[PDB]
Order: structure tokens, then C-alpha cells, then sequence
């Protein structure tokens, strides 16, 4: 004697909120019925007044002051006039189809509106009926507003196991949940959240993903063409670190760049690609530098006769944490061993100066000492020294000189390799 009603609905997924077009088709539906019966009837609670009872109104969930307007069709289907309520068919065949369609050409906003509607049949001249709800979601690119942070003051050379180089943060009142995936030419797990970036310059690659504590915060992996998705709750940060072990990183700028897709969860759940946004930062791992050098020419010099041992550039080697430092010139012909005098080329007309440490800035130093087989000058860090013009009166030709330092830190009798190199230029001015 329990025999009952049959019902199909399929709601539709890629429904962009904005304006929509009175007959949009938003569900289609199938009733079946076999016993005896002469009709069908579909009807809601949702429904809009008496007089117009195929017509339904909406209220949205996220704030129920949102609304949708729409209405029972089908080819056959007439209001129910008797009831004021629903519509109707007319027919003994087991099986019927109608379609749920917003009506009158409306703004519809982002938002997710319950349609929970009833089906039943009609004997021949109430028997069993079904309930059926169904959420209809309409989206936009700005439901879930994202932000990427890259992490501050990140330094090359070996870092910290599963160091933090950026901050996801996805918010959203719409939308309950959201996937993400890197976009890559190496992504190294099935569901994106790990995956390869070269520097911008240098073309070497590091390993980023999500954070051990942000994958587990994910409610569900889902497929979508084919594709992992890992899907979390929307209010919520994850955090993309430097993946496996800890990396050595070469100083350079890497592009990390996220996929992050809405998704409307269901025991059968979807994802919102008109929500998607697709963001990229750059992260920015600088070179340490224990020795802050500063290399300044000095300015008026000009071009012809100058004095011996006239004062061309001054270096200033501050460090905060370590005493001295080493240093040398850089040149194709440097004359003494102690590389503290040596030989530059203008640029212009390519003839050379003699440049090298004054003599009242040597024996500053503390000793000379032996590293790579070539001997340098120690002095004491937070002193200045200066370049100066080297040994007899020069006549040195207007141009633009380069000169080029190469300074290490030292004391201990072993010299920490955060060396590095500073180049000025020394400009002559007839």
C-alpha cells in the first residue's frame, strides 16, 4: 500500500550573480509516479502570494534579506487555481519533467537560496508525496576576498626548517569553504600543495607548499576535472613554507603564484568557478651581510695635476658583531702583495690611475695575514679608511674610473666567509 513518488532535481552550478534574463532555466526536474493517478503537483512554502502560485520568492541564507523571484514551468504545467498554491499536470503517463526559472528580468546578488519544494500525484476523479530541498548559489568574483603576504626579511644560505615565506589569508560570509592549489611548471603533489619555483634571475629552484598544521585543517580533498583539490573553511590562514628539508637558497626574488576556487560543500559538492582568483607575490631572499661596507668618491675631483696621495674615496666598514676586517683592491694589475695599491682604467679613454690605501690609513692595521694563499691587511671594523691617488703627483685624465673592493671579516685567526664586494666610481672633471 506504501507506494510512492519518484523525484529528480538538478540545480544548476555556474550561475554568476549580476544580471540574469527572465526564462533562465535554474532546475530541471522529473517526477515519476506508477500506480493510478492522473496528474502531478509541485508546490512549495517558499511561495509569493495566493493569486500568483507558480511564482516563488527567496530569501538568501548569508542574509536573508537577499532575494530571487522565480516560477514553476513546464510544457504542459497550468497554476494550480484550485489550491493557490503550485502548479499542475495533467496526465496518466508514469512520468513528467519541469523546470524551476527565475522570473521577470531581475538583479539576482552572490548569495545561496534554499528552494525546498514539494511533489505528489493526483488519483483519478495527497496519496504520497515527496520533499525535496535544494540549494541554488549564485557567484561572483569578489565572494571571498584573499590576501598573499610575502614574509619579511627572508636571508639567503641554508633557513630554518619549514620556514614561513608567505601568509594565505581567504575571508569570505557567502561562501562556507575554499580549495587552493600553486600554480606551477613543477607542482610535486597530486593535490598542488606542493610544488617548485625558480628565481626570478638566477633560474634556481626552491620547494614551497602548505604548512604540515595548514593540511590538516582541510575538510576534504575533492576532484574537479580530474584535478586534487584540498578544501578548507573559508575564515581561516594557511601557510606556505619552505617545504622537506631545510633548503640553501640562492639569493633571489621567487614568484609564488596560488589558485583559490570557492567551494559549496555537500555530502555531492561543487565548486564556484565564478569566485575564483588566481594571485602571485614575490619573495625576496637578500644576501646576509655581517660587514654593512660603505665605499663613497670623493667629489671635485678634476682632471690634470693632482696632489700625491690626494684622497679619493673613503670606505667605512661598520659591523655590529664582528671587530676586523680584511681588505683588498680588485684589479687586473695590483703592484704590492698586500693588494692595497693597484691600478685602474678609465672607462672612457681606458688609461690608468694608481690608486691604493693612503699611507696614514695603512699600519692601521692590525697585521697581515694569510688567506687563499694571498695576504691581507687586517684592520679594526667601525674605522674608516681612505683611497687615495698612490706615490708620485699624477696627471690623471678626465674620465670616470671604477674602482672595486673586495672586503672580509676577520682577532680570530680565521676569516668568516660573509665577504663581499663594493664597486664605486671615481669621476675626473677637466
Amino acid at each position: 500500500m506504501a507506494e510512492k513518488l519518484q523525484t529528480t532535481l538538478r540545480v544548476g552550478t555556474y550561475f554568476r550573480a549580476g544580471h540574469v534574463p527572465d526564462g533562465m532555466v535554474l532546475a530541471q526536474g522529473w517526477v515519476t509516479y506508477h500506480g493510478s493517478h492522473s496528474g502531478f503537483r509541485v508546490w512549495s512554502d517558499e511561495q509569493k502570494a495566493g493569486n500568483t502560485p507558480t511564482v516563488l520568492l527567496l530569501s538568501g541564507q548569508q542574509d536573508p534579506r537577499h532575494h530571487i523571484q522565480v516560477r514553476l514551468e513546464g510544457e504542459g504545467w497550468q497554476p494550480d487555481t484550485v489550491s493557490g498554491r503550485g502548479a499542475i499536470l495533467r496526465t496518466a503517463a508514469d512520468n513528467a519533467s519541469f523546470s524551476v526559472v527565475v522570473d521577470g528580468n531581475q538583479e539576482v546578488p552572490a548569495d545561496t537560496w534554499t528552494l525546498d519544494f514539494k511533489a505528489c500525484a493526483l488519483a483519478q476523479e495527497p496519496n504520497s508525496e515527496q520533499q525535496k530541498s535544494v540549494d541554488i548559489v549564485f557567484s561572483s568574483p569578489q565572494d571571498l576576498t584573499v590576501s598573499l603576504i610575502p614574509v619579511s626579511g627572508l636571508k639567503a644560505g641554508k633557513n630554518a626548517p619549514s620556514a614561513k615565506i608567505a601568509k594565505l589569508v581567504v575571508n569570505s560570509t557567502t561562501l562556507k569553504e575554499f580549495g587552493v592549489r600553486g600554480i606551477s611548471n613543477n607542482v610535486v603533489d597530486s593535490t598542488g600543495t606542493a610544488w617548485r619555483v625558480a628565481g626570478k634571475n638566477t633560474g634556481k629552484e626552491i620547494g614551497v607548499g602548505l604548512s604540515s598544521d595548514s593540511l590538516r585543517r582541510s575538510d576534504s580533498t575533492e576532484k574537479w576535472n580530474g584535478v586534487n583539490w584540498m578544501t578548507f573553511n573559508s575564515n581561516d590562514t594557511l601557510d606556505i613554507v619552505l617545504t622537506g628539508p631545510a633548503q640553501n637558497v640562492t639569493a633571489d626574488t621567487y614568484p609564488i603564484t596560488l589558485d583559490v576556487v570557492g567551494y559549496q560543500p555537500d555530502n555531492q559538492g561543487s565548486f564556484l568557478p565564478n569566485s575564483e582568483q588566481q594571485k602571485s607575490v614575490d619573495i625576496v631572499f637578500s644576501s646576509p651581510q655581517d660587514l654593512t661596507v660603505s665605499l663613497i668618491p670623493v667629489s671635485g675631483l678634476k682632471a690634470g695635476k693632482n696632489a700625491p696621495s690626494a684622497k679619493i674615496a673613503k670606505l667605512v666598514v661598520n659591523s655590529t658583531t664582528l671587530k676586523e676586517f680584511g681588505v683588498r683592491g680588485i684589479s687586473n694589475n695590483v703592484v704590492d702583495s698586500t693588494g692595497t695599491a693597484w691600478r685602474v682604467a678609465g672607462k672612457n679613454t681606458g688609461k690608468e690611475i694608481g690608486v691604493g690605501l693612503s699611507s696614514d690609513s695603512l699600519r692601521r692595521s692590525d697585521s697581515t695575514e694569510k688567506w687563499n694563499g694571498v695576504n691581507w691587511m687586517t684592520f679594526n671594523s667601525n674605522d674608516t679608511l681612505d683611497i687615495v691617488l698612490t706615490g708620485p703627483a699624477q696627471n690623471v685624465t678626465a674620465d670616470t674610473y671604477p674602482i672595486t673592493l673586495d672586503v672580509v671579516g676577520y682577532q680570530g685567526s680565521f676569516l668568516p666567509n660573509s665577504e663581499q664586494q663594493k664597486s664605486v666610481d671615481i669621476v675626473f672633471s677637466s
